[PDB]
DNA sequence: TGGAGAATCCCGGTGCCGAGGCCGCTCAATTGGTCGTAGCAAGCTCTAGCACCGCTTAAACGCACGTACGCGCTGTCCCCCGCGTTTTAACCGCCAAGGGGATTACTCCC
């Protein structure tokens, strides 16, 4: 759904059951509200979205 | 006695799902030796279980006889059964959820 259609703004998404799959890469934009200790896994969400085919600059 | 018709049975056909046998493996039953002890055995004590006698009188028996009560009979009526109608909720299937219990991560504390 969310990599789809442009109209959905915002993915709500669980460090861990979240951080390790698949592209992402219709976001332009991470926001950790929330930073793992690990910086690892804070590494494999982020890059979620700064991945080939990535669209846009990741910020 | 007959009959009609409903209700119970039987015969063969269909199919599905669970019973009966196969396979891999674990772990629980077996082999071997040890060691402690309890309960099997021999022995003594004296409890209390069994037997008998004699007496007392309360408890058991056989009988008279009255009447209280068990039982078959009669009448009724009411209420529970057999059957058609109406309706509701039990059953099935499919999706949701949540919860909880085991696991895995990461830090702090020792």
């Amino acid at each position: 759904d969310f990599q789809t259609r442009p109209e959905i703004f915002i993915f709500l998404l669980s460090t861990r059951a979240g951080g390790l799959g698949i592209n992402l890469t219709t976001a332009d934009t991470v926001i950790f509200y929330d930073s793992d200790w690990n910086p690892t896994i804070d590494s494999q969400a982020m890059d979620r979205a700064h991945r080939l085919g990535q669209t846009k600059q990741v910020t």
